C-alpha cells in the first residue's frame, strides 16, 4: 500500500498535536473535504520553519476553499508539542493553526513513500487528496528547498473546479 | 528501478524529435546541467496543450539558468513529428524548443512512475534532477490540472542556491 | 490467451476512428461475419501507406464476401484521427473506408502475438477470424514488405466455400 | 523454443526424400540462401495435391530468386516416398522437384508452432527464412484452404530487395 | 505405461476396417480377449509377412474367442494407401484385421513402445483379457517377427487358467 | 534405471546357485554371448517346475546358438541350493543345467521391472541381451501360464543372423 | 519405524503354524505379551541354535502369558520346506512357534532391522506387552546369537513392573 | 538480537554531547566497559529523575573504567533542545553523558527493546565488557525506573571476575 | 520468547516443595505477582548464597503479594538431594521456594536464558504481574549475581502504579 | 545422525566423571577397542544403583577383554560428581570404576537414539562399538527393568572371537 496519483490515499490513525492538546486524526475524519498532507524531516531542526508558517497562515484560505492541511513528522507527539510551546523568538515554532502528526513508528511516511529508511525522516512530500479519498497531486523535495502555499491552494481550487464540471 | 528523490535518476536513452529531426537522447547527455524532464499523456488530444507552450516559451529561461527542459510521450517520434508540423491555429502544436520523447515502448514512463499500465499514457509527472543525476524534485498531477512553469524555475534557482551555500 | 489458428480470437473492445468519430469495437460486434483484422504500426511514418489504402479502396469487395476489415495500430485514437484529418498530398493517410483501432495499451498487439515489446509497435500481422470467432488464417510480414489484398479476398471465399461444403 | 518473425528460425535435421531417396537435411546446409519451409497435414490424404505441385513447379523460379523450397510433414520418409512413387493418375503425388521432410517425431511442427498435439499433423504454415536465419515471414492457414505460390515469391523477392537497399 | 495384472490402457483410435475408416476402442471388445500387436512403419522396405500371417489367422483368433488388432503411428490415410497397394507392386494389399492410425502417439506412448527421439513403435504384442487386464506382453526389436501360434497358445492358455 | 528393448541391460552382479555351489554372476561375464534372463515365482512353490527344466534341458542348445540361459528369483541362495538339494521325487527341482540368481534384496526384478513390490516376487519375464548388453527382447507372463523354449531359441537365431547384417 | 515406549507397527503377515499356512497380526496377540525375533536367512550354513532354543522355550513362554513369534525374509514356502527338512540333513525340522514370510520386506523395515543392500534382516528381537507397547529392543550383529533367557527375565521383569505401583 | 555472553551488536549514531553532535560507536569504547541504557520519549510527561541519577554518578562510572550511554528514538535535534531546555521549564537541562538518537530504530532493534507499533524504546540496560561481550542485560516496564547502584555493583562485579 | 509487556510462557514443571514433589504451574499464581529465577547448575562449585537470599526472604515476598520460584536444567531428583546435601558439606540445604526442573529445557528455552550448546540456563529473573504480564526482564551472566531488594522493589513499584 | 547396527557409532566428546575428576571424553579416546555406551535416565533417583554397581564391578574384567564401559545420563558432571560421593549407606551410588559423562545438552542421548524429548533423560540403551567404530549390538529397555552384565561381556567376547575367525 505505496500512494499513487489516480489510487486511493493510504489510511491512518495518528496521534496528533491540536491547539497544544493530543488529538487521534484519521483520514476518515475528513471525508468530503480536501485534505492536504504535508511532511517535514525533524522538529527543532537548524531550519527556519518558515514553510510550516506560510501553511499554518494560510488555514483559513484553505478552509474557505473546502480543504484541511495537516503536517507530519516522525517525531513523537511529545516532541512535536514542546516544539509548538517553543515560541519562534526562542528557536521553536509557536502555536499553528494546523494539526500536528506525530508518525514514530513510520507506518505514515512509509505507505506515502516519503521515508528515508536509513535516516528514519521524512521527505518534504506534499499530498492532495480528495473527498472520496483519491490522490490527485503528489510533490516530494529533498530537504534542501521548501514548497509553495500558493500551488497547494491553485491545485485544490483546480481539482474543485474540475470536480463540478467536465474537467 | 522506479525514481525518488536523494536517488540516482533511472538512465535512458529515447528517440526525440528536435527541430524537425530525430536525435537520440539520453541523460548521460546533459550531466553537468540540470533537467527537468517532464511527461505529457497524449499528442493531438482535444486539450490544448498550452502547458507544453508555456514551457516550450521558457525554455530559454532554463537554458540560461543552466537547465535543460526536456518533453516526454508515450507517442513515436513520428506522431510527435506530426504534431508539430501541425500548427495551432489547425489543433496542432506547432514547432517548439525543447525535445520531444517519445517512449513508445514505455519504458520511461515504468521507470519514473508515470505509466498508467491499463491505459498507456503517462501521467503529468515532471522530475527535477542535478547535475550529477540526483532526483531533488518529484511532481505529479493527475490529468485535469496542469503544472505552473515558475514551480520549476524556483525550484531549480533554489537548487542551484542550496548547491553553492 | 495468444492467437492460433483453429483456436478462439483473443476478444478484444478498443477505442477506433470511424469516419472522423472514436467508437467502441469489439470483436463481438461482429460475430455472424468474418473479420479480417491488420496491423500497421506506426502512422504518420515516412512509409506510403499504400497497403492500408489498398486495403480502404477494397472495403466494400470484403463487405460483399461477408467480412468486416479492420485495421489497428499502436497509436493512440488521436494520432490515428490526426492522421485520416491530414491529406495524402500532405504525407498522411486521408479518409478511409475501414475502422482505425488504437491499441495504446499494447494489450491486442500482445494477444495477437505482433508486439515487438523493444519498440512498441506491432508487426504486420493479418488475422481472419470466422463467424464463430476462429482464426483460420495468420499472416504475419517483417517490416520492410507489405500483404496483398487479394489473399485476404480469397481466403475469405475460400473459407466461406469449405464452411458450407467440407 | 517456439518460432516468431525477427528471430532465429529452430534449427533442425531430418531425414527426407530428395530425387526418391532419404538424405538428411537441415536449415544450416541452406545457410547463405533464401529457405521457404512449407508443411502440410497428411500423405495419400483424399485432398488433391496441387499445392505440393505448383511449389514443385516453381522449383527453379526460387532457386533464380536465391531460395530453396522445402516441404515437410509429419509421416515417415517411407510412407513420403511411398506418395511420389504412386504417380498422380494413380492418386498420389508423383516425382517432385522439393525435398520432403519426415518429421515423425514432431519435433520440427512443434517448434514452428503448427502441430496439433491431439491430432498429429501439422497445420498449412509457410515459414520464408533468411540467409542469417531469421524468419521474415509466417502464414498459417487452416487446413481447408492453400496458400499462393507467388505470395512466396513475391516476399523473398520483397525482402532482398529490402536487405539490399 | 500397461503392465502384466493391470488394467490396459483404454483408447479410442480411428482405424482403416475394411477399405473405410472406423473408430475403435478397446471398451468395445470387452468379453473377448484382445490381442493388440504393433508395427511401425507403412511402406517400409521389409516385408509384411508377419502382418499376412496374423490376417490369415484372423479366424482362428476369432475361434479361440479372441480379436487381433495392429496398430502403427502412420495416419489412417498412409494405412489406408498400404492396404490399397497390391502386393506385386510393394505394398500390403487388404487384410483382415483392423489398422489403428496412432498418430498422436498416445496409444504408443500408454503401452510403452514408442521410440519417443524416432516417432516409431517397437515390435509390440498385448494380450488383454475379457475384463480389460494384461496378461502377456512381448516386444522384439524391429529386426525379428513375431509367432502367430504364440499367441493362440497363450490365449488358449489363459482361458483355460480363467476357468479353472 | 528400467529395462527396455534397444537400450543397454541394467548392469547386475548377483550371487548364484552353479553346480552346488555359489558363484558370483555378472551379465559383463557374459560379454560376447547372447544372454537369455529368465525369472520366476518363489522356489519350492506347490507349481511343477516343468519350465525351469524346459530350459535346463536345452541348456547345450542354446550354448550351440551362442547363447547362457540364467534363472533368478528373490530367493536367497541358500533357498535355491536346497531346492536344487531337493530331487523332484521328493517335490524340489533337482540339479540343473543353468546358474540360478539370488535377487535377495530385489534390485534385479526392480531394474528389469518384474517385481510385484506389494508381494516380494518377480512374474515370469524373459530376456534376451544382445553381445554388446542390448536387450533385443522382452517377454512377460502373469504367473498362471509358462513360457516356451522355442521361441528363445528361435529369437536368438533371428538375432544373431540379422546381426550379420 | 518402532521405538521402546511406542506402539508397536502393526503387521499382517502369512506364517507357518504346524506345517500349513497362517495368517499372523499382532491385533492377534492382544492381552498377551509377544517377542518378536528375526532371523537373516533360511537353509543357512549355520545351525539355527537359536531358533530351537526358543521353540524349546515355547512352554515356558506361554506360562509367562507370552507368545514368541520367528520372521525371515523368505518365502513361507521356503520356510515350510526348511521345517519339512530334519535337523540330521540340515534343516530346522518342526518348530512350536509360527514363522513369518516377510517377503516385501515390510515388516523388516517397519521394525528397523532390513538391510537394504542385502535383502535379510539383522537378529533383531522385540518384546511388545499387552497393550502393544514396545518394552525392549535387541538388535544383534549377525556373527552372534540371542539368549533365551534375557527374553523370558525379560517378560517376567514388565510383568512385576506392571502389577506393581 | 543481543544476548547474554555474545558480542554486542555494533552501532554508530549521532549524539549529543556538552551541547553539540558527535557520531558514537561501541567501537570507540572498546577496552572500556560500556552502560548502554535506552529511554522511551524525550519531552514526555514523565520526570527524567532516572537520566539524572545516571548522568550524576557518570564520573563514578568513569572511575570504575565504564562509559554510560543513553539512547532514545528522538532525533539529535529534539534531544539536543531537550537538554537546551531547563529543568524549571519542563526539560532535561545539561547532562554528563552522551545522548544517542536513534531516529530509524536499528538500534532499539538490535537490542531488543523497540515496541514497533509504538516506535520507542523500553528502559532497557546492557553492560558490554571491554571486548564487547554483553555481561547483563536489565529491561523495565515503563512504569518503574532503573538503579544507579545495581549498574555500578555489576560493573565491579564482572571486572573482579575478568581478574580471577 | 518472553518480552517486557507480553504474557509470560507458560509452565507446567516438576518441582521440589519442602522436600517433596509437586507440579507447578504459572496459572497456579494467577492474582499474585511471581518472580521466577534461574540458577545454571545444582552442585556447582560456586555457592547459592544468591538462592539463600530469597529463600531467607521468601516471607518479606509474600508480604508483598508475590511469590518467589527457583529454576534449573537440574532434575527434581537432582534439586532434591541438593536441598537434603547441608551446607556445611556443599549443598544448599532446604529452602523456602519452590525448586523446578526444568528437564526438557522448555521452560529455559520459553523464557530466553538457555546455552543451548551447553544445556544450562544463565541467571536470569522475570517478574510477572497478576494477569500474567512480564513487567521485568533481569539476565546477568554466571559470574555475577542478583540482588534480593531490586526484585522488592521493582514488585512494590508494580503494585503501587499496578497495571 | 542415528545410531545402527553395522553403520559408525556418533562421535561424541563429553565431560565426564573419572576417579572424583573431570576430565573430557570421546569416543576417538578409545579406537583400537571395543567400547560398551551404557545410559542411565537420572541421578538420585529412588531406584537403587545394582546396575551401574554391577558394570563398575565388572570393569576389569571389561579391560581384560580389551573393552572400556562407559555411563551416560543428561545429568551435569556437577550432579553425577555429588552422586558418586554421597555413599551408598546414604542413598546414592558412592565411587566406580567407569567413567561417567554428562550429556546436559541432550546430544549424545539424542545421536544414539535414546532420549525422551518430552522428559529429558535417556532410556536405559545400551550400545556395543567395536575397534573400528561400528555399533554391533544396541540394547534399549524401557525405564522399569535393567540390563544384564553378562550380556555385555558374552557379546564382546562374541565379537572378538568371530573378528578374528572366519567362523
Amino acid at each position: 500500500m505505496v500512494a499513487e496519483v489516480q489510487k486511493q490515499a493510504p489510511p491512518f490513525k495518528k496521534t496528533a498535536v491540536v491547539d497544544g492538546i493530543f488529538e487521534e486524526i484519521s483520514l476518515e475524519k475528513y471525508k468530503g473535504k480536501y485534505v492536504v498532507l504535508a511532511f517535514v524531516p525533524l522538529a527543532f531542526s537548524f531550519v527556519c520553519p518558515t514553510e510550516i508558517v506560510a501553511f499554518s497562515d494560510a488555514a483559513k484560505k484553505f478552509e474557505d476553499q473546502g480543504a484541511q492541511v495537516l503536517f507530519a513528522s516522525t517525531d513523537s507527539e511529545y516532541s512535536l508539542l514542546a516544539w509548538t510551546n517553543l515560541p519562534r523568538k526562542d528557536g521553536g515554532l509557536g502555536p499553528v493553526k494546523v494539526p500536528l502528526l506525530a508518525d514514530k513508528n513510520h507506518s505514515l511516511s512509509r505507505d506515502y513513500g516519503v521515508l528515508i529508511e536509513k535516516e528514519g525522516i521524512a521527505l518534504r512530500g506534499l499530498f492532495i487528496i480528495d473527498p472520496k479519498g483519491i490522490i490527485r497531486h503528489i510533490t516530494i523535495n529533498d530537504l534542501s528547498v521548501g514548497r509553495n502555499v500558493n500551488e497547494a491552494l491553485r491545485l485544490v481550487e483546480g481539482f474543485q473546479w474540475t470536480d463540478k464540471n467536465g474537467t
